[PDB]
């Protein structure tokens, strides 16, 4: 087989779920409807989780509910759960990483010692980067590279549980191989889950990545209690300045992906959802009293901010490119977090007799 | 004088503000201090206002405050109220029209009856329209055909109040001259007001019209209680059919131009602040039970909702081309506002099996 319809001339594709989460476990539900609905797709959905705890593949093979992460919510007994990669990743023709990349490193490092068919197709569904010398990669580009298969990017204005609860939602899915564009939209799209294509990963995986940023952005401006006018400029200067880094480090940014669903409606949804901002919101209200790993815990439930992270090694990029003048916002958000600066030089960044040409 | 630097060459150029109101009031106040404190500008800003009440022009002129719009902000003192049109326009070198366009004919037609320097360069301020047969004229457009000057347009993320209290506030300039541009970016651009400009007038007056049927849209999703999921994606779809609309009946729209303060800033704004998505939201949630001017007097405190109206011309101008198919979103808002059609249908346009291509 040398591409998908080879593969279909013989038989349906089989598709392969790869991570355990709440967001893992709702995709779950989407992808198993489909491919029992689809005749193009083998009925079969194939499911790596984690080994994890009563032992989490058996609630899911027999209760068929995500019992920690997706409480509630009843997932399609067409999905079957598997504790090792090798049970999941042979002879699937689609596999779909939901893997969160605090573990993509050691997932794909796995695989790579299990055979990957060559005609084989992947998707990336998780926001955010791989750190590699410092600098920052890209999911789709990293596992398509670490293994040696096409990756397309899903990214929308996703919440695993208005998902799971089938609430109208869009995403977009980004990939350079038509063919597999083709496939990817029938593996998700459903009434509650509308997906349009677009031919490039690039844009649509730095939104994920770097929404966070500002998010944590907007979170300064709620702990700064600033009006509404004063945090809707910051956000306009945090997507141009994610754009520019975009067109700068990545060596092209389409600005019409800010229309797509992993771009401004992302931004929007991220902002105005979960505990993110309210996390980045406290931090500044605290000033140097209390630190992020506090915040973490105290308001995140232990969880890592991914807002924070993404700035080190964006400004870390900026930085060594000596371009920190046409980033002032990502660098005022850093001497914030992370240098002590007071956040009363966030407004003083942009209000100034400076004029734009 | 055949232009602005002709006419410096004598003197200061003059400034003079048209319009009474909360946003001119506050405006008054930017363009004084600049006016002031920049030696291109004679300090005198002549403001035309209406004949309201003790009388306004007394007020301002004595009391310097606008106590009937903007009550407790101190104007500046080199702002000086009159009530007729001719002592305001005659000598004036630059024009800022700040008239809500429900009074736009009148006083256009008023000054054509009084005389407009040839060398004269014109701003049109308040977001909206004029009808002309049926048919959509943005108001730059419409004050430089009517009169016969160069007129840019202002729009940005703006809320009167914050940008009268000094809070960090943006706005975009759009002009097609390049020499007007110079200047008005001076005459507005203040620490608290950053200004930046644009080539164009179209797509930053469509936003400003245009956003508030976004903003209804926003407000049928909080009536509704739809999660935000489903929110950011109706705001995704009403940003594309705004760009859309721009095209097809203004033969262009820069989609760059979201970026810009008047743009995508202005959206989150205008529906994370006001009365004017409450007011949508409480619409959906009465159903039939009440009707836009019941809800307007109710919670607008008298005042006509820009989005409804919008909503109806933009409409109009979609169906009498029969494009009712390529603005889904624009379609069943005005099918569920204006023809009794359940709001259960404004999901049910975007839950469906259709696949994008």
């Amino acid at each position: 087989y040398r591409n998908l319809f080879d593969k279909l001339k013989d038989g349906p594709l089989k598709i392969s779920i790869l991570g355990s989460g709440n967001w893992a476990s709702a995709i779950s539900k989407v992808v198993g409807t489909n491919a029992k609905n689809n005749y193009l797709f083998e009925n079969e959905v194939r499911m790596w989780i984690r080994d994890e705890f009563e032992r989490m593949v058996d609630i899911i093979n027999n209760k068929h509910e995500n019992t920690k992460y997706l409480k509630g919510v009843p997932l399609p007994h067409n999905i079957v759960a598997h504790s090792d990669l090798a049970s999941v990743i042979n002879d699937a023709d689609l596999l779909i990483f939901i893997v969160p990349c605090q573990y993509l490193e050691s997932v794909l490092a796995s695989i790579k010692e299990i055979k990957i068919a060559s005609h084989a197709k992947a998707i990336s569904l998780t926001k955010g980067f791989i750190v590699k010398k410092n600098q920052m990669k890209l999911c789709s580009n990293y596992i398509s590279d670490f293994l040696n298969i096409p990756c397309s990017a899903l990214s929308g204005a996703n919440i695993a549980m208005d998902v799971a609860m089938e609430n109208f939602s869009e995403a977009t899915i980004g990939g350079n191989d038509k063919d597999s564009l083709v496939i990817w939209q029938r593996v998700f799209d459903l009434p509650y889950f509308k997906i349009n294509c677009v031919n490039e990963t690039i844009e649509v995986e730095i939104c994920g990545a770097l929404k966070n940023i500002i998010t944590l952005a907007c979170g300064f401006c709620d702990g700064l209690n600033l009006p509404t006018n004063s945090k809707s400029a910051i956000i306009r200067n945090g997507i141009n300045e994610m754009i520019l880094f975009g067109k700068v480090f990545f060596q092209k940014f389409n600005e019409n992906i800010l229309l797509e669903s992993c771009g401004f409606a992302d931004i929007i949804t991220s902002f105005l959802a979960g505990r993110n901002a309210k996390c980045s919101a406290e931090f500044i209200k605290s000033t140097p009293k209390k630190t992020w790993e506090e915040l973490e815990n105290e308001i995140l439930k232990g969880q890592k901010l991914q807002g924070t992270v993404t700035l080190k090694y964006v400004y870390h990029m900026i930085k060594e490119k000596n371009m920190t003048n046409e980033f002032p916002l990502f660098t005022v958000l850093h001497k914030i977090s992370f240098e002590n600066e007071d956040p009363s030089s966030l407004l003083k960044t942009f209000m100034n007799n400076k004029i734009n040409q």
